[PDB]
């Protein structure tokens, strides 16, 4: 139940497993297995390590994610939880958003939750970890970093930069969320509508042009007739593309808010430690507390530093990683569907009678 | 001073001169002759078929426009007048419009409108048209169809389709002409707006990213930051797209609504002549009328019919010919924009590492 931290080239880190784990999210009336069903709803989980899968109705991940942020919540954020469709994608990136972290992936709770093998068990993990006091800034007592002490002026100087850090980042992805979803509301309200409007009124004066009832304009009226109708399949494909882009570059800036949301918490108790070292002295002195006690802060406050930083740095490899994809995702589906649009007015344009 | 109507493959129609009749509308600065600035601003115009300018105030164009309605408005639509670059624009369509007229073109106040050396002339010329009695419904005396009198079914059928497709034909100009300059309206503020924010979201991410003083992330920051500018180019490229081509068929569509607004007064009028014919009987019977004025007006409403079917088939040729070609013009530059916007997404996506 020891939670090792190792010095590497980017400083304190966890200690990663040799081969990933992941675990799969499934329907299980879908499944291998004889499934009756219900309300409430279940979603079948089988971890990659196993053959063996478990069903849990959506109360039950609420009760994960609590159990999580009170373990781990001093020192680890917690990503939030959640169409049906929809509830299910989210939850089989939350899984495995927890099932890549090296310290919350080999949890006790976290592996009982994935491995229970009846009923009877499943409630006796629940109460377990529902009764495990090393929680809070208890967990810091269960970390051992393998390397020296840090001194107080580092360890400020360290939490003072992901403090920093994690604002502007905040910051930063607020506005990009508040933005994307503005732009999203008007692609798929007002802007296909235009489109829409514009395409009909096309039609619409075409079908005027045809009642002059004079034969010859017939090719002619055709062609603008169908340019209108390219409009209105143009308005169709504005209003059906964020789903298909901007949806995923949302999501994935949903996901970085709601670990950010959790550093006020994190830097807020770090914080206190530290102030409470730098009054140890005094504390001391007027006798208000022992040495030993002393001891025990300051050897407490390098543990959390040392957590702080490991975390911060699988924050950032998945930072960079993530946001690099998203986004190459983002653009790659932006190039085609303007490439698309361009596509259906090139048909268009083809079918008029050049005069 | 006499008007031929000749009855050809679709009816009545105007007789068409051998060559095509043009105007160029130059700012006289530039001219060949030294030229005395003022204001008023002056347009320089050149006959195709001389080498002889006129310069004109914006002014003499409101006065021969009053003119030609005055003089010709009984039977034939006259399109409505207008930055400055965008006066001179709309001036050229204009004068290019009633040069290809066969009537208007031919008639001695637009000739001498054109063609006079001397402001003693002009002004001799001006006061000869605005004395001009041959106005209104007048103007039907002076026309002379090569074809036998028209019976009075013939010209109320006629006169009823001409009407009908007129009023659904303005219609469907107004409905393109509204929700077309509803989507400009977009187009020039919020979407660019909402573009230019995302790009600048991701450009303040980018720079988020780049806090993290880490060396390694370099290039992949940079390639987000030039995605933000792409998305702000972006925007700027969507608020000037609509110059290019909306702006194209939203004055072709200008264009036809202000011959479109003639018809009523037209049509009134048409039916206004039909109807007394149509009384002939019983006020001759009353001895309100004599009989020669009741052959005189018989005769009148069969011209007014050849002029009307005449007219129609100058604005059906021309509708036909404008539409096709601005709605071709407008396609092909949607397709360059779109193909505009693909390739700078395209190039966009070439700057990121791929992880």
């Amino acid at each position: 139940e020891k939670i090792p931290i190792i010095v590497g080239d980017y400083g304190p880190m966890w200690v990663y497993p040799t081969s990933t784990f992941d675990c799969v999210v499934a329907d299980p009336r879908k499944g291998s297995k004889m499934y009756g069903l219900k309300s409430y709803i279940e979603y079948q989980l089988t971890p990659t390590n196993t053959n063996r899968s478990v069903n849990h109705r959506y109360k039950h991940f609420d009760w994960l994610y609590e159990r999580l942020l009170v373990k781990f919540g001093s020192a680890i954020p917690i990503p939030s939880l959640p169409f049906i469709k929809m509830r299910m994608e989210r939850l089989q990136a939350w899984m495995t958003r927890m099932c890549r972290h090296p310290v919350i992936s080999e949890s006790e709770v976290f592996q009982q939750f994935l491995n229970f093998r009846d009923e009877k068990e499943w409630k006796t993990g629940k109460r377990k970890a529902e009764r495990d006091e090393l929680a809070g800034v208890m967990i810091f007592s269960t970390m051992e970093p393998e390397a020296p002490d840090l001194d107080l002026v580092e360890i400020e100087q360290k939490c003072e930069a992901v403090g920093k850090f994690t604002k502007a980042m905040d910051d930063g992805v607020k506005e990009l969320l508040t933005v994307g979803q503005e732009h999203w509301k008007r692609c798929t309200g007002p802007l296909p509508k235009e489109y829409q409007k514009i395409g009909k009124a096309l039609q619409s004066l075409a079908t005027v042009f045809s009642s002059s009832g004079y034969q010859g304009e017939t090719d002619l009226n055709d062609a603008i007739t169908e340019a209108g109708k390219t409009y209105e399949e143009i308005a169709s494909l504005v209003a059906e593309q964020p789903k298909k882009d901007l949806h995923f570059l949302m999501e994935c800036n949903h996901e970085y808010k709601g670990f950010l949301g959790c550093f006020p918490d994190i830097i807020g108790t770090h914080k206190g430690a530290i102030e409470k070292v730098k009054e140890s002295d005094k504390l001391v002195a007027t006798s208000k507390i022992t040495l030993q006690d002393k001891q025990n802060m300051v050897k407490r406050v390098s543990i959390m530093s040392y957590a702080l930083q490991a975390e911060m740095n699988h924050f950032h490899s998945n930072r960079i990683y993530d946001y690099n994809s998203v986004i190459r995702l983002y653009l790659e589906q932006q190039v085609q569907f303007y490439e698309t649009i361009a596509e259906k007015l090139r048909q268009a344009l083809s079918r008029f009678p050049v005069m």
